């Protein structure tokens, strides 16, 4: 006769399996085997297993051992599942139909199988020029769907920023290294960031940061001939172009003015000759320096003319102006 029924070892039995396990990987079963015992003799004994629930559709339990493996035809995705836990009922039936249940609490175990990830993967930020050391330019954040170490990311760059830029390993924050950051230096950089994950097998994942320079106006005009000396014939009509000065300024909207600051006049003997301010003019625009005053050797027989440009649309005064000035040496030769 049938006088009892099934019964399992335990009530809960704790399992535990990795993500993406191939079909027929059996469950690690904390608590000893599944098992059910059943106190009648022979036939009445035996016991066949099945296993049931929401989420019973991806293993598999044989019915005569009651061990547990991964289906085939299924994919076993932590990341499908939160939280990571999955919960069935365990039914062991004997011959007459009588049976006895245990419940499987199942932990789905991670895997570092996704990516640091960014969105969006480029970023493009505008940055003023002369910030100081430690500005903060922005801020990249790249996302990672695995958990614990497998999830949490360290932030590098891993090329471009040519020790001027630095960047925050855990909040991913770029900042100005204790570097100038000078736009006629360099107008643009372009940064590769690497967000970096802790899984024993780590993942990457990559952005790329340009980063564009603005401009303040804060360069001086350079004459590119500072010294020039010429000589002209005592008989060089006013209006006579002689003479040409000309300058660069490497910022963004210069408006650079030529002007004459000082004419000082000598003798053939070298003895100055006062009031000739007016002997020799500047084109504001063009530097094209012209005779503006008949000349004479044996009155003025050389001129030392000092010049300048300044960049009107300056934002600094200390760099509006020419360091150096522009000298040109006038000699009159004899006619
Ligand atoms: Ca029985
Ligand atoms: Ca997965
Ligand atoms: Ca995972
Ligand atoms: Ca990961
Ligand atoms: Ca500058
Ligand atoms: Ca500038
Ligand atoms: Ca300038």
């Amino acid at each position: 006769e049938n006088d009892n029924h099934p019964l399992f070892t335990e009530g809960t039995y704790q399992a535990e399996v990795m993500e993406n396990s191939p079909a027929g990987t059996p469950l690690t079963v904390l608590n000893g085997p599944i098992l059910a015992l059943d106190a009648d003799e022979d036939v009445y004994a035996v016991v066949t297993y099945q296993l049931l629930g929401t989420h019973s559709d991806l293993f598999v339990i044989d019915n005569s051992t009651g061990v547990v493996t991964v289906r085939s035809g299924i994919i076993i995705d932590r990341e499908a599942f939160s939280p990571p836990f999955l919960e069935l009922l365990l039914l062991a039936e004997d011959i007459g139909q009588l049976n006895g249940t245990a419940h499987l609490f199942i932990t789905i175990l991670d895997d570092n199988d996704n990516w640091p990830t960014f969105s969006p993967p480029t970023y493009t930020v505008h940055l003023l020029e002369n910030c100081p050391p430690g500005f903060p330019v922005l801020q990249v954040t790249a996302t990672d769907e695995d958990s614990g170490l497998n999830g949490e990311l360290v932030y590098r760059i891993e090329a471009g920023a040519q020790d001027r830029f630095l960047i925050h390993p855990v909040t991913g924050v770029i900042r100005v290294g204790n570097a100038t950051i000078d736009r006629e230096e360099q107008e643009s950089y372009r940064l590769t960031v690497v967000a970096t994950d802790r899984g024993t097998v780590p993942l990457s994942g990559t952005a790329i940061v340009t980063i564009l320079i603005d401009d303040i106006n804060d360069s001086r005009p350079e004459f590119l001939n500072p010294i020039q000396t010429v000589s002209v014939l005592e008989s060089a009509e006013p209006g006579t172009i002689i003479a040409n000065v000309t300058a660069i300024d490497l910022d963004l909207n210069p408006k650079l003015e030529y002007h004459i600051i000082s004419i000082v006049a000598k003798d053939d003997t070298d003895r100055l000759v006062p009031d000739q301010e007016d002997a020799f003019a500047v084109n504001i625009n063009t530097g094209s320096v012209m005779v503006k005053s008949p000349l004479n050797r044996e009155l003025v027989a050389t001129y030392e003319v000092t010049l300048s440009v300044i960049d009107n649309a300056s934002d600094l005064p200390e760099h509006s102006v020419s360091v150096p000035n522009a000298k040109l040496t006038v000699n009159i030769l004899d006619v």
